[PDB]
């Protein structure tokens, strides 16, 4: 399976679910700072799926493992603004991490091996 161009779409399926998934609600959108208006003195680089959605789709991807970055800053992210390890939101986020990191794991190995094979000679 030495498919270069694969993972772009296995990661708009991955985010579809993702989507569908009740404990993506918070992640979804922007922060809004009406609500949390002391965000930026705590986060430097806010990131939510609306906007990994957006930057797969225009083409501003080179790898799996820049949408991994992405995403893995919005599990960062949640984790730096949560006061308590037994809050709601940072429990959704725990819980959308494992299932993200279930099904990432083999987009980015079969991209690895898909990129060894094509400079195998
Ligand atoms: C994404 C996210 N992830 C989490 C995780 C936890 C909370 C959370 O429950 N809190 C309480 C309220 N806070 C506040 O800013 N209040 C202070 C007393 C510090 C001033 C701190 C975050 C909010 C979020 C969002 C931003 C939605």
């Amino acid at each position: 399976s030495y498919d270069i161009q694969a993972w772009k779409k296995q990661c708009e399926e991955l985010l579809n679910l993702i989507f569908q998934c009740e404990d993506s609600e918070p992640f979804r959108q922007p922060v809004d700072l009406l609500e949390y208006p002391d965000y930026r003195d705590i986060i430097d680089t806010p990131m939510d799926f609306a906007t990994v959605r957006e930057t797969l789709e225009a083409g501003n991807y080179e790898s799996p493992m820049e949408l991994c970055k992405d995403v893995r800053l919005i599990f960062s992210n949640s984790k730096a603004y949560t006061p308590s390890k037994r809050s709601r939101i940072y429990s959704m986020s725990l819980r959308l991490s494992a299932f993200f990191e279930e099904h990432i794991s083999s987009v980015l190995s079969d991209y690895k091996s898909a990129l060894r094979f094509h400079k195998r000679n």
